[PDB]
């Protein structure tokens, strides 16, 4: 009866999520190209070019910050904490607000060149799309409601980075405590992921989404260095997480919850990233365009330290303000830069081992996700499906374990669970409306 | 306190399992080469060559069947149903019997050229190794006992086919209902898999374990054919499973549980496979040497039908008798042959689509595991780590879903769960010893 209705709806959800993820992607790419086109007007007067670049990114940012604070407060930030909450029945899915705001707000913020990524946006959009078709078709039952939320979210992740294996792992690993695993619920996840992936492939050439060439394999006597890399990320992960929650509390003292001040602060952050797009490209943007540049070895050791410091600052400023945008693609840039640096050192320390810094760059992306988000297998596979370097499978599991151990040992928690816990706590507290 | 003891013991288990898996592998390869060497004596008198080939495989088979029926009845068959049972507290782990019998019995049966594979042997050996070091070190606690069983089993699977990603998926997907997922229990699985994989790599060149070259990718307008392939395997999977349980009941009427008759029947089965090694190579052996031959397109359509029929017969005869040996590698051969046949038809039916039979061969391996064993993600990844054809990720998820749907719809169950259910049922029944 209703089990076959669920499996057919999953296919509908997967197709619609897929087209939304491609629209979001193509929309953000067009806006960035439109900005570079409107600045050809001031081709050889650099002062005025930087000034209108600033105001152009400030307006789009202010547009996004406005939509979130006015129509959908829960569309601020990543999206994953909110979906995670909804899979527990702890949070609503207001798709009539979150789909228009997250889409058109995320176009303004990522489109302006802010230090934000697509994962959280499209995963939340996918989940709301999943709830939308449930509410449109009037499917009744607690299983259907929960199941289509899950297939919508997985489909969002798979369509965003062309990563179907990762979209399934996002539900069976990262959302293990929330997800009610049944025979029908897991087939629906597969169907939604299959359909959303086909929609990506119709519009994009199937390739390495992060073209980093084909690196060398990792020899046996080399493998221990990936455990040391993992340990380093293990201690750094929980510190970074303390900084993104701290920076939410600190940036709140600026505006005090007031819409006008909040939007103006977003315009400054948005404007600044739009400026830094031009004067120092590697310090700004989501992170994708600089990962292959860094992994190839084009930066000096001193330059990698500068990008790392600058990026941690612009990453925290963008994400913690509560702009609609994810921290996934920023974190990949941070792990690439720190991993390449680690790689450079090891190359000079051990001339015997026949090493290459780029293998440690790719391990670094997996390591930072493992240490902060604490869903290792999902991050490791995500990075492999985007780089297509499947011979680094063992190195990355070793780095992921390193990161996972020391992150638990040094008192870290999963970033997304921590943010949801603060949202739930703050909501309980504001039942002082109840005296 | 005890959490750090568990993570250090996992490393010990992973190393020991790794060396046992390599020893088993190298032992089985040496015996097969020793048999081909002792038959050079009768190089140009073919009648006597086949006769001693028969008696040579019959003795080794009789040796294996003897060890199982005399010292460790639960070492007969795969191993996975028994481990699965132990993870539920429903079955004992008699490592003082199962390690010597499974190892030296599995050397005689797989070494004689019987239609049996290494997965079940090494997974059960790994689990017993995990319980052995728990009992040696006298670790107390229900968590430790359960956890090291799990890391031992995963490590066995990862070391047997050089498949670390698959060894983790074997516990988080295939053993989901049994496995008590905690922060410490999952890190221990990782550690055991890391260490066992290193032990494989020390003794074997890291390559494609099934060298099948680099096939073409799957174009978009082609993807629907993999769903039809999946559907076909979906209906065939539960039928095959009915035949392996049926063939256990039928082959039991031969000996009636009597040790003498049982061993003699094993010698006939063992002898026959040793003969068929020489007169018709593709009808016998575990399956690994004929998968690349079939995938390359060297067999005519008529020959693929003959191998399929012959193999289903020799696969059921070998496995269902209760010889120590797995059905995993046999099933891969069956899915390769049926998939190549399907591939050939589609190539001629659609000259427009620019297809290759070999893509459907690899999809077929995933499809038969999905339809019988019913752990799709684990099988699909296993096949990718052995063939190294990571561009067929989406085709295989589509075939796995096809297979998983129709196998549930047509009333199939997971092979391993079905065998364990019959073992538990038969044990309850023989408490008629209680009047
Ligand atoms: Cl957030
Ligand atoms: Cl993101
Ligand atoms: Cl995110
Ligand atoms: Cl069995
Ligand atoms: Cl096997
Ligand atoms: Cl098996």
């Amino acid at each position: 009866k209703t089990p076959l209705a669920i499996l057919f709806m999953a296919a509908v959800v997967g197709t619609l999520v897929g087209l939304a993820a491609v629209a979001f992607d193509k929309g953000v790419a067009w806006l960035q190209n439109q900005r570079m086109g409107a600045l050809v007007h001031t081709a050889d007067n650099y002062p005025l070019l930087l000034t209108v670049a600033f105001l152009c990114s400030a307006v789009l940012a202010m547009f996004g910050y406005f939509l979130v604070r006015k129509y959908a407060p829960e569309a601020g930030g990543s999206g994953i904490p909110e979906i995670q909450g909804a899979l527990e029945d702890q949070r609503p899915v207001r798709w009539w607000r979150v789909l228009p705001v997250k889409f058109f707000g995320g176009l303004g913020t990522l489109g302006g060149g802010m230090v934000l990524g697509r994962q959280g946006p499209t995963v939340q959009i996918g989940g709301n799309i999943g709830r939308m078709v449930l509410d449109i078709f009037r499917l009744k039952g607690d299983e259907a409601r929960h199941t289509l939320l899950a297939t919508g979210a997985a489909a969002g992740l798979a369509a965003a980075f062309n990563a179907p294996l990762a979209g399934i792992l996002f539900i069976i690993e990262q959302m293990r405590p929330q997800f009610r695993y049944t025979l029908i619920s897991i087939k629906a996840v597969f169907i939604g992921v299959i359909m959303s992936t086909i929609m990506y492939r119709i519009f994009n050439h199937e390739v390495a989404l992060i073209d980093v060439g084909k690196l060398s394999d990792a020899p046996l006597n080399t493998l221990w260095l990936y455990l040391i890399l993992g340990i380093i990320f293990g201690i750094f992960g929980p510190i970074f997480n303390k900084w993104v929650l701290g920076m939410q509390d600190l940036l709140h003292r600026v505006h005090g919850g007031n819409i006008t001040k909040w939007v103006l602060m977003g315009g400054a952050i948005g404007g600044l990233c739009g400026l830094l797009g031009f004067v120092a490209p590697a310090t700004s943007g989501g992170g994708f365009n600089l990962i292959p540049i860094a992994t190839a070895g084009n930066f000096s050791m001193g330059m990698l330290v500068f990008i790392f410091v600058a990026r941690v600052i612009t990453t925290l400023l963008c994400f913690s303000s509560g702009a609609p945008g994810g921290i996934f693609a920023p974190m990949l840039a941070l792990g690439t830069v720190l991993g390449t640096a680690f790689g450079m050192v090891a190359v000079e320390l051990f001339p015997q081992y026949h090493l290459e810094a780029g293998t440690f760059a790719i391990a670094g992306m997996g390591a930072l996700l493992a240490a902060s988000i604490r869903a290792p297998l999902t991050g490791i596979i995500l990075v492999l499906e985007m780089t297509d370097n499947y011979q680094l499978i063992l190195p990355m599991i070793i780095t992921g374990l390193g990161a996972t151990l020391l992150a638990q040992f040094t008192g870290g928690k999963p970033l997304y669970s921590a943010i949801l816990a603060r949202t739930l706590a703050k909501q309980e507290a504001e039942q002082l409306a109840r005296s």
